[PDB]
């Protein structure tokens, strides 16, 4: 969990974000790291798709790097917003300690801290808490969220434009079930809703998307 | 901070605490770590004081192992009244995200949370949160507890009767400082009182105990 790509991504993340070019030493400098541990570090991480060393030896972050990035950063941030306005500790040690908590935090705890703070917008420290949207704030997609105990979620999206089979169109329409339908889901995928049971095949339990 | 002998020392506790006598394989079982791995985990935690494998194979804790174990479980269990009480996480996944959690809180975070949640005599699993005591629920020696920035603590003790050097007694008492009298501090060790300022030895500045 507590892992250093987490940490170095974050760091390009802030550089990037202060208007620093990436470069190997600053991010050593910043994580007091050795130079030659910070090359072998991005030496993986490169290999990994997560970073890729520009000509001019800066550090540009791949479209999966990025994302990655911007969990960290979120739940770094979201740590600090719970630590000062919820728990109160003192905002000279909320920094570090939330540097270490944005390593456990789950994309769960994410949300039910999204929904019991006052304002998510940007962190103590001035700025903006990214990738609210990931967070609800399209979807998962059913195969992945159903679960083996029911949880009554939100269906986001259909896709029924993407089905080739079209038999459950009208199982869906009895069973009233749409987009924005608060179903029950249970991992073949059963998904009820209004009290009647519809099996999704393959191809919709991969489709259908929803929030938790 | 996310480690092992931490990990180990919880599940020697959580045994102890169900009746279950602490042996090895039962340890590597509910670790999910195989019979080696834990062999050579303690074989180390033994080395470093914190564990030893009595006459019978039985894993006893050191007073120091003990200790330890102590500080994981509370910062443990007030994860997890943390995140039922107030985050609202699912109660079906507390416990494994608080024993994530469990390595990288505080102490500042847990006597704020202390402060903070309305009941922590349990977990919402029903068992004791052990070492509230430790939090000041005697104290920590200035020396320890002194930072750069000054921060008003209550003393506890003064421990006068540990003293050889007698000379600030009356330094003290001039000061109006005593059992209970909020200070400031700032580390020679200086602790101000009532506008006067008092420059402790170095034998007051080890002994005087104060809470945060």
């Amino acid at each position: 969990l507590v892992d250093t790509t987490e940490m170095y991504l974050r760091t390009i993340y802030e550089l990037e974000e202060e208007g620093v070019t990436p470069l190997r030493a600053r991010i050593a400098e910043r994580l007091e790291q050795s130079g030659p541990t910070v090359s072998q570090t991005v030496a993986r991480m490169e290999r990994d798709g997560l970073v890729v060393v520009a000509s001019d030896r800066s550090l540009q972050m791949t479209p999966t790097g990025r994302t990655l990035a911007t969990a960290v950063m979120r739940k770094h941030r979201l740590a600090e917003r719970l630590l000062t306005d919820i728990i109160g500790l003192d905002i000279n040690k909320v920094h570090d300690e939330a540097s270490r908590w944005e390593h456990v935090m789950s994309d769960e705890v994410e949300r039910r801290l999204v929904k019991v703070l006052k304002d998510v917008s940007r962190s103590p420290f001035g700025n903006p808490i990214p990738g609210l949207d990931e967070l609800g704030v399209p979807g998962t997609r059913v195969i992945d969220a159903a679960t083996s105990m029911p949880r009554k979620v939100r269906i986001v999206q259909i896709n029924e434009i993407f089905q080739v089979e079209t038999d459950q169109f009208t199982q869906l329409l009895d069973a009233d079930i749409r987009v924005g339908s608060e179903v029950e889901i249970v991992d073949h995928i059963t998904l009820s809703h209004n009290g009647k049971d519809v099996e999704l095949l393959d191809d919709l339990a991969h489709t259908i998307r929803i929030e938790e």
